[PDB]
């Protein structure tokens, strides 16, 4: 029996280290739990080392089909706080009972209903792995110090207006060099960009829109096609 992290280490070396976030566009014809589960299974068959799944209905359906680790989250829109990713202790509890192997939480220093330390503690005390979705060197190192197993770059570009087009590669290297196990996540919209994250020190790379958001991909094509007519 080898630890989940040790298994992922070996599968990343063998396969590449792709994690597919299977989150279709809200309202999409493709946003159905059976379709999310099928996307996750397809990703597993294609060599993904893990999948990210949002929501309990999607998680329950996916759990049945996949054998790779599931990173679970629940997204919420809070009345005042800008935090969205797994903000509540009850959300941690629900993901743990529904079969997530890793639970990710927003790791930012922002107004929020539950302290980051408390969310991480709740996950660990379900005997699951923790992932802190971080935005900066400072928040990432704080979450490292709180004992998060994995630091994601998921929130970089999303705490302040004007999200950059390019992914935040330097953050991957800063966190890696500081001793973090880093998942690069956010705007890795081509295989070429994902490879650059590896070059910057990523342990694995999570890709969402470019694989599982058909409408979003169509938009990128329309943008380019329209400019070429202009
Ligand atoms: C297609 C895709 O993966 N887009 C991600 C979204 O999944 C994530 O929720 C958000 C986090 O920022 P937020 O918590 O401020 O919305 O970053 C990006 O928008
Ligand atoms: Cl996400």
């Amino acid at each position: 029996a080898m630890s989940l992290l040790e298994q992922l280490d070996k599968n990343i070396a063998a396969s590449g280290g792709l994690i597919v976030s299977c989150q279709p566009v809200p309202g999409s014809p493709l946003d159905k739990p059976e379709i999310v589960a099928a996307m996750a299974l397809a990703a597993e068959q294609a060599g993904a080392v893990a999948v990210r799944i949002e929501g309990i209905d999607n998680l329950r359906m996916t759990r049945s089909l996949v054998s790779v680790p599931i990173i679970g989250i629940i997204k919420r829109d809070l009345d005042e706080s800008p935090v969205r990713i797994t903000p509540f202790l009850d959300d941690v509890d629900a993901l743990a009972q529904a079969g997530a192997a890793i639970i990710a939480v927003d790791g930012t220093a922002r107004q929020r209903p539950v302290a980051v330390e408390a969310l991480l503690a709740r996950i660990h005390h379900h005997h699951l792995l923790t992932m802190a979705d971080c935005s900066s060197v400072d928040d990432g190192l704080a979450c490292q110090r709180l004992g998060a197993d994995i630091i994601g770059t998921t929130m970089s570009g999303y705490t302040t207006p004007d999200t950059p087009e390019e992914p935040d590669l330097p953050l991957v290297k800063a966190l890696h060099d500081a001793g973090c196990r880093v998942i690069a996540e956010g705007r890795y919209n081509s295989p070429a960009l994902a490879a650059e994250a590896i070059r910057y020190g990523a342990w694995a790379v999570t890709v969402g829109s470019a694989i599982t958001r058909l409408e979003h991909i169509c938009g990128w094509y329309n943008d380019a096609l329209k400019k070429a007519a202009s």
